[PDB]
């Protein structure tokens, strides 16, 4: 009957996720999940964390994910407004860089790093699978 | 109910695909796709290539498919003994050349080229899905 | 028979240009820039805002220059009083907003922003080079 | 009479380095120092390697240096034919992985990573110093 996740569309866990074919800016890549009911890369678990590091694992290019910020002295958020859950990993680099577009999280060789939003960038969109 | 595809491979069409974990030469690659219960990459469309191509589109790794001569005397074959579709892609690479393990075929940057059957590489790896 | 530009800095034209070390206000950074017998970049035509551009081609931070005002009001000013020729750039960013110590300009990504002064940033320092 | 460095060039110790303002393929960078008279990046020092850290300590992007192969059956070698200094940096990730068109070093936040030539990267020339 109901499929978890859509065709093209990696099923893990309670989530489904899409990796992007192409580089795009954090706002680009927020609007492409948006348009299927997702939303940019949260990980919530250091489970999820593995997923991701093993998926990514062929690749040397930068993955946006859906954390971000506009003020260094204020937290990192998700886009649903829940913050970093502690012990999941460090965002590395100019933390304490603003600029015009804000700050944004992204993973590349495992890691995870500020950067101008306004960069191209891959990116991995996520939704809950259609589980029972 | 039961999904298409077990966790953590692509879902596309009436298959299942799956990147190999590691890199091997073209013998070893299809000993493990076959242990999972699948098989190399078999191409029967420009649809399945587009596809492919945007699936690979953030690695720069070749991927061994299931294409494969024992030198160019003899045709370009999948796994299963089927031809190979003429018109869906040029077989770059080493084309020219006999190699005692024969020549095999693995996907790059979206193109596909003859090689060594020796040599590493990543691979992806195909079953069937379980639809109605 | 002597050399144009110190070593580090970047000769074009008739002045020397050098990133700064650090990111910090412009009050801050114009001070680090007298430090090194120079001031904060001056764009004086076209031809030196493509050498800025292709000068930060390979970065993503903002660089303060030397071109601020007290409000919308008042015009913007180079450091030696002379006017902002409009040709050059417009000015994005917060061209409406009234901050304290002033709007301060920096050039990120081939666009020149408008910021408030305090706001922390890198910067370009110039002075003149020892022609022939 | 003569200048070390030639406009728009970083004059450093013995060298002049020229950072690119566009990312291209490995052969077209190499192809674009060679027109200069230089070559791609050569580190033959920590001394080097320091430098070009701090230089890039401005950029997230990847950088690349002379150093290459064709595949892992023959040696890293820089553009002249020397060979990777011992214990200077090791290269980091897919170094065994075979490409139609050879494998080449880059540098990203100072860390050395080998990857498939055709991807386009940013690049950093270098000539010897015309001095005393
Ligand atoms: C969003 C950028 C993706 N990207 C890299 O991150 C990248 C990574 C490493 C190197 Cl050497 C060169 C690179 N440039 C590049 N070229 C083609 C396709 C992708 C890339
Ligand atoms: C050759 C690739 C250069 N590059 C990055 O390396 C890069 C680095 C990080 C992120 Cl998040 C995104 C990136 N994409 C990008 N977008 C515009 C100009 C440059 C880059």
């Amino acid at each position: 009957c109901s499929a978890p996740c859509p065709q093209d569309w990696i099923w893990h866990g309670e989530n489904c996720y899409l990796f992007s074919s192409g580089s795009f800016n954090w706002e680009k890549s927020q609007e492409k999940c948006l348009s299927l009911d997702a939303k940019l890369l949260k990980i919530n678990s250091t489970a999820d964390l593995d997923f991701i590091q093993q998926a990514i694992s062929y690749s040397s290019f930068p993955f946006w994910m859906g954390l971000s910020r506009r003020n260094p002295s204020y937290p990192w958020l998700w886009e649903d407004g829940s913050p970093l859950m502690p012990h999941l990993f460090r965002v590395r680099g100019a933390v304490s860089q603003t600029y015009p577009s804000g700050t944004c999280a992204y993973i590349q060789r495992g890691a995870v790093y500020a950067e101008n939003c306004i960069l191209a960038a891959f990116s991995i969109c996520q939704k809950k699978a259609n589980l029972r």
